[PDB]
């Protein structure tokens, strides 16, 4: 009902996001990134496939001016298209649209949500890593302040093999409702664009503790045409459907580069503790039902 949804009392917790906000944009320009507007549609997108997070669907899709338009799953082809356009680091509050199932509706996903979604040229995995640890041991610093509550006090933290945590707890999310601090899962099989050196994926995620589940994900890049291509067809994917990347790929622009998304609502939701990611939304995206508002 759309008067319930606007009846709903939230303004706690948008004073929160503010200060989550600010507190993060204003950490990236510190940085030295610059900082970017999003892409909504485009011929390109993330396929999210092969993933083992992902379910496999379609982008919502329209025709533009008689051509065939994707909505953003993410941007993550357009963060390799600007460093190829010699940026260096940049990063953008980038809304991602993802028609995931009901069985996606486990309280930490949206089918609308917005990612702090950044990359660096010639950046390692344990430089990001590294990165991302030092963002969010000051975030949950100012948090205790903001919420006069505790929050994990560790600085670097633990580094679980995908592989592990399969045979440990069955399942990322397992893992989550067993662990008390945020923790590392890396070398997961996925994407074409994140790089596989000889059985090894260099990436990563981020888990948070108390079942929250996932917060971040990224990975070091491939950029080589030949390997890219390679996957893409190993895969079984539509190489016509990513055209005007590989032809920025087969001439040689791409360069190596490491970056990752940060999900925004995800962190509002675990910084004021809710039970449900609507619950941090203005107008709720719940998989599966599709919005009055
Ligand atoms: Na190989």
């Amino acid at each position: 009902n759309a008067v319930e949804i606007i009846s709903r009392e939230i303004s706690p917790t948008l004073d929160i996001q503010t200060k989550i906000l600010e507190y993060m944009t204003d950490f990236f320009v510190k940085e030295g990134f610059k900082w970017l507007l999003p892409v909504i549609i485009s011929p390109i997108t993330d396929p999210l496939w092969p993933d083992p997070a992902g379910e496999g669907m379609e982008p919502a899709e329209v025709e533009i001016y008689g051509v065939k338009m994707r909505l953003t799953h993410s941007m993550i082809l357009h963060k390799q298209l600007a460093i190829a356009m010699g940026l260096k680091k940049i990063f953008v509050l980038s809304p991602n649209i993802r028609l995931e199932s009901r069985q996606k509706d486990d309280g930490r996903h949206a089918y609308e949500f917005t990612q702090l979604d950044f990359e660096v040229e010639r950046a390692k995995m344990e430089d990001i890593m590294r990165l991302i640890e030092r963002l969010v041991y000051g975030l949950f610093r100012k948090a205790e302040e903001w919420t006069g509550r505790e929050f994990p006090k560790t600085k670097r933290f633990e580094v679980f093999e995908y592989s592990e945590v399969l045979e440990e707890f069955g399942s990322d999310e397992k893992a989550s409702q067993e662990m008390e601090e945020p923790f590392w899962i890396i070398n997961i099989p996925r994407e074409f664009y994140d790089r596989e050196v000889d059985g090894f994926w260099r990436n990563y995620d981020l888990i948070l503790p108390y079942g929250y589940g996932e917060v971040a994900s990224g990975g070091e890049r491939e950029w080589e045409y030949e390997k890219i291509v390679a996957k893409i067809r190993k895969a079984g994917l539509n190489e016509d459907s990513f055209r005007p990347y590989l032809e920025i790929a087969k001439a040689g622009k791409l360069k190596p580069s490491a970056g990752a998304g940060i999900g925004v609502e995800r962190l509002v939701r675990f910084i004021v503790g809710a039970k449900h990611i609507a619950e941090v939304q203005p107008f709720p995206r719940i998989p599966g039902i599709p919005a009055v508002i």
